[PDB]
């Protein structure tokens, strides 16, 4: 993930132009190889035309170039690119929104599962670890970076996400499917056992715990669904062929012809086709947006930091359920204990951000005395 | 379903160009016959024009071709196709999202329904089987593959999805409607009976079970609604007529005219309309996307794997509710039992994915000593 | 509602072409009268120009055609139609999604409301009938077909949806508003009475029932809102004028002038404007899609089957709450009682749909021995 | 709000054409003044050009007209208008969807708040009046019509929405913010008091009441947010500048030049620029749609009927919570008491709407005996 | 945040025209510097071409001028700008919708947390302060104005949002991540303590409180996600490159060539490219919309008022949980105590807004005696 929120916080002079001096996750980094290939082919064709071709062959090549330049518009690359990229971006944000965060579940577990002793600590840690194990299983099934980190269940055991007993259990229940769903059944059964054993005081608390776990399960199922059901290959091929055919046509239709013939478009000859290169950047970068966002769990610069998410979730959930359980800061009267209208101060750099309350768009409407009189 | 997520994980050089080589569920497989027909018609017209027509006929044909060429417009067809395809793709993804997964309900059943004895086993299995039976009924109503697998309720009984007693009850209840709703009423009544018999210990747990079952029922109802209420036939015919009128006009407007006549745009006389064929590929593939995705439960290569979904749901739900009930791995302290900040290790292949935590976009904002001072 | 899902299940050769031979709910059926009027006007203008203009007249009619045919492009017909029809289709699907289905509420009632005696039967039937009565009241307020079926509350009483006592109570409560909301208050009060009388065993069950009933009420309110708040009249008029002015201009801009004049494009008199007719079909059908879907509760072929929905809902809900209450099939061990991995059989027609489970896109990633080794 | 649903129920001949004869909430009513100003400017410029200008001044004006006519483009304005109007319409429908309806809360209050005596009547009426008071406060904050009806809290007291005691309490609680949130705190505290006093029999019922009240609070907050956070003024100015620059250019670029000059675009002047006026109609009406819908709580014809909504909500909620409390129609067996399959009759006007049930798209598939046999 | 809802309440004459006289948050304020730079470059190029080039160089520049003009298109730029700006606007509205408001939680806390003594006051205030502290932590993480107001946790303690004990606890819990999640765990633990101590009378009320707190936590997590996962830098660079390349080509393509050369479209030599400047305004403002809305928490005119939101939330929540707890206005019969149909009066200004109730679109349908007769 490449973040430039701090850079684009305000709409300053050349705000988006300053972002053109970036390399990581940039259009240059994404399409420099394709641009080099296109440049090589373009200049190879140019040299072939100027040198190898005879006079009649050159005349035929010039007619071909004029014809290709005239027929290029008949490729609606922009229409298809816009629609396809919109679809890809929507799927990308949905896939992010389906990333499971254990914060709500961990707060519920810390609040509800009682016991400051070893048994209570173990129960809370086991529940949060089941949640994290399910999340990590789905993530390693759907993300190449997570898979490289944990290429096997033995790797998961060594990393601490799974105990040897849990690994042995997963083996006994093994079925010819992805077993990311097992930790949720484990969580349900362990929560029921805790409620029956008095560690969870009420069925409403148990139900809340299971509701949070089920929300996480739905998120993981959505991640699996996005991984499995790819965007239609036919649609992807349609967009790809459009872009590639456009630029393959440009390779012959944007060659500078010998000025001796003085064709309307080719009176002046400069070696570099600057506007063809600009079109290449525009269209191929538009395509690269989809090429990078189609699988947001790869190893691209703008792909999600799944490994960091996993590490942070483990740390935060374990800390919340173990060290933060029934461990609260001292409860004392606050700064505004007897202040009817608290007014937190402003710093010098923030004093200009003090605004009056907005009371509604009708607040400033002016009416006469007779206008406001109720009628019988 | 055709999956290429592995292939498109990273935005490598020519990633979509590599996908262009796939055959299954591809644009070539979808439109080769239509392309053959279009090519045959185009070249029949060409041969007629250049072999049979007299001089006057040829002059009239050239005038008509020049007249036709101006009519062809890309904007209207592009708009109609883009909107129709966007609607079709949105409906296709919604239809997938309405596929019922019994994971949440099965975890709830495994947790809440008590009893390791034969009666408890039977109760849990019957509940999960009612859920799966409703799912399979709707799926065989809406999916041709599932229907071919289970062409009759007797086939459902033979496959083990429905018992002879359940089949008899369904026949007794038969109404002139799709009876896919009966298993949900059965599930509600059986859950109420289990709660009254002490197998379910709390009405809160009963309510959670019924909420999950009702979510499944709503998903099945959405599947039925998508199967029943097709996209407006008028809209489908409008898009089809747009595409066919465009290409029928092309069949003449794109004919190469005798270059001797020195017509404005017909200098070069190639035998193949390369750009017209590229337009055919793009637009007919865009239409084929909607043709394939309009009914995602058919037998297309890109259609859903309803049979696999049914089998996996049955196996997973039965295992969870029967073998996984109150069967948990030993609860023991984990690797980070007394590690305040656990740090799971990284492998050699994943060490490059270790990232520092993102602490916010305002983190790096610099302020002076005076700027950070509160004012009264 | 015209269903062609079975026909468009697979993307076959001419899949959408075969849909052009349909009559009910078709473009021809929708716009044949408009096309006939346009054709009559066009051929009246042709005859007027060819046999009523002296010559200077003919010369000015030519000049008017060579002007209308050129400024015709000024109309943003495609943009307007696309953007308006997208909104119309979205509203149409939302209106369908707000159709109340009593399946969840009826399962909840059948389960929760206890008593196999006459009083229990009456209570369950009365609750489900209140739900159905509210649904039918809103449907007859918003749908012309349902109103024609039940043009009065006396008709509702004669049809069995409302009791004479309920009709008298409605007349007693009558306010100068649509009284479709009364059955929901009746349902809430009857459920409270049933809980107080011991027929409902728990406030949690009562809350679940009221949640389902309130979801139904929200759906009915959304139906009322869609009926009341029509799409902006200015927005509809803009698109209507855009289409009508375009096709009124075409009447004089797409005429075949005298070939003697040798006007460019006007040299050949084909009599029949094939492309003008194709454009008429395309655009007027794009507009007819919105015309038909703007009120999905009218009497068009593609409008919702509100009467069938009412009948099916009544029958299904009554059966579920009366005949199916505490009436379950015998609970016996299933076919896979002791089968760890059940595998339902495949028929000959479906054997090709047996697929290997998808284990994730990272499943086939290959790594070296050192790549998978954890580092310190 | 202008309603034409009954008029557009069926897609009849000229269904949308018949709507061009309406005045209220019409494009004519919205843009007639702008059209008159534009016409005056156009015919001032035309008369200056053919009268005041000298012989070479006319040539310069013709050159300017051609130069301007070249730069009049449809796609940029069309695209910006489409996107902006789509956003405006989405916000308009969301703002309607956030209008609070007290129906669910009133049904819950009537059911749960027990007691047919004076204390119970007062409690139920006070709760429903708190809900209505919050709704009215937000409505008078966000709607000009509601503000004009109730320009002060004293007006609210006189109208009966607030008691003098509630007005005094609001004055005591006065903060420098909009105080529409106070009635929700009042409702929560009164509900807790009622539960503690035995009037509400269960904390589950209390929770349901508070959930409905909080849903209403969220709707009111969304209304406040839409009132406060307007669409970006930059975006509005961009769209306005696009439209106005277009039609300011059209003032000179669409003048009828001298036909004798034989200019390509001007061989026949019609005095009245019919197509220019049609473009003005289309684009200015498209912009006026957004102008009217940007604030749907104004006083336009198509703006929401907030005053009627307030009146109806008050009347319906008070009736439901006071007169309909534990007042049910006599519970008696219905018409289909012992009818296994009820079939309500059809009138002569609706007999054609009787339909056979839809059993699924796979119902009609035909399979051979060998094809339907399960394989080992 | 710039509000003009009161200005655009009604669609009046020049409604959006009067919005062009605004400076704050205006297109002029956003793009004046860029327009100045573009103008300076354009006139530098013009002066060079007109006073420094020789005859042959001027001829070459003239040819390059038409070459550049031929290499300019509007369709792709409009398409990409429209889709990118739509995405940015959707994200902007989502980011606003994820701003946490403590209204529902504060009402629940005031209702449920019992006790008018100091312990109860302290408990309620501490819970509401935990919610506000979490909100403020996320806000200072994601918003530059809030960060400048509270550049440190010491600043938060000095402003009263955090106590010294809470600050010490946060330091003790410090992890290498954003610690904005700690207050939710604190809230859950304090709520559990309050329920166990009898301050919360029921686990149902506890569950409601925790559900509201978890909704706030989800909103804060969405704010963090929007701050962290920026829109793809490739997409941003693509849009920026499109716009900037378009105008870079325009710099030379829109130069006014020497009129003496009588080029196709350069007869006039207006010194100011009025239409090029209008296009600059249009497109650069369309881009500046996205530039301003990409980070809605900066310090732009149209950016959210996070500081005011924080202050208002603190004041309102503290008042609601402390002073408004069990402090209700006297419950007395209302104005319509025994009026079956209350009719609040209308003022002279709003008398015209009194409307008859909408009874549905089928209300005015007319039927015959035979038509409305039920059939056998
Ligand atoms: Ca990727
Ligand atoms: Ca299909
Ligand atoms: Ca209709
Ligand atoms: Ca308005
Ligand atoms: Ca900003």
């Amino acid at each position: 993930t490449i973040t430039y929120t701090s850079q684009v916080a305000n709409a300053r002079l050349g705000s988006f132009s300053r972002l053109l001096l970036c390399w990581r996750g940039s259009i240059y980094k994404l399409l420099y190889g394709e641009f080099l290939i296109f440049l090589l082919c373009y200049y190879i064709i140019r040299f072939i035309y100027r040198l190898a071709l005879t006079e009649e062959q050159q005349l035929m090549f010039e007619k071909l170039t004029l014809y290709c330049d005239s027929y290029i518009q008949l490729i609606p690359i922009s229409f298809v690119l816009g629609f396809y990229v919109t679809l890809v971006v929507t799927r990308w944000w949905n896939q992010y929104e389906n990333l499971p965060w254990p914060d709500r579940l961990m707060s519920l577990v810390s609040g509800f599962v009682e016991g400051k002793d070893e048994q209570g600590r173990l129960l809370r840690r086991t529940l949060i670890r089941y949640a994290n194990l399910g999340n990590v299983l789905i993530l390693r099934s759907v993300s190449t970076a997570v898979y490289k980190r944990f290429p096997s269940a033995q790797h998961l055991v060594q990393a601490g996400f799974m105990t040897p007993a849990e690994h042995k259990q997963l083996e006994k229940l093994s079925l010819p499917h992805n077993m990311f769903w097992v930790p949720w059944v484990w969580f349900a059964n362990l929560s029921m056992k805790a409620w029956l054993g008095g560690r969870i005081r009420d069925p409403i608390l148990l139900q809340s715990l299971l509701n949070e776990m089920n929300t996480l399960r739905t998120q993981c199922g959505h991640l699996y669904a996005y991984d499995w059901i790819s965007i239609p290959l036919v649609y992807t091929q349609v967009v790809t062929v459009a872009v590639y055919s456009f630029f393959l046509t440009c390779l012959v239709g944007r060659q500078f012809l010998n000025p001796a013939k003085a064709y309307p478009g080719h009176e002046l000859d400069l070696v570099v086709p600057v506007f063809t290169f600009l079109q290449f950047f525009f269209y191929v970068g538009w395509l690269k947006v989809a090429e990078q966002l189609i699988n947001p769990f790869g190893e691209d610069d703008d792909d999600f930091e799944t490994n960091w998410i996993v590490d942070r979730n483990l740390q935060v959930s374990l800390l919340a359920v173990d060290e933060m359980h029934q461990d609260l800061p001292r409860m004392e009267p606050d700064m505004y204990w007897n202040k009817p209208e608290p007014q937190p101060p402003y710093t010098a750099a923030s004093a200009q951000f003090r605004r009056a309350s907005f009371m509604g768009s009708t607040f400033n409407i002016s009416l006469n005395k007779e206008e406001m009189e109720f009628q019988p």
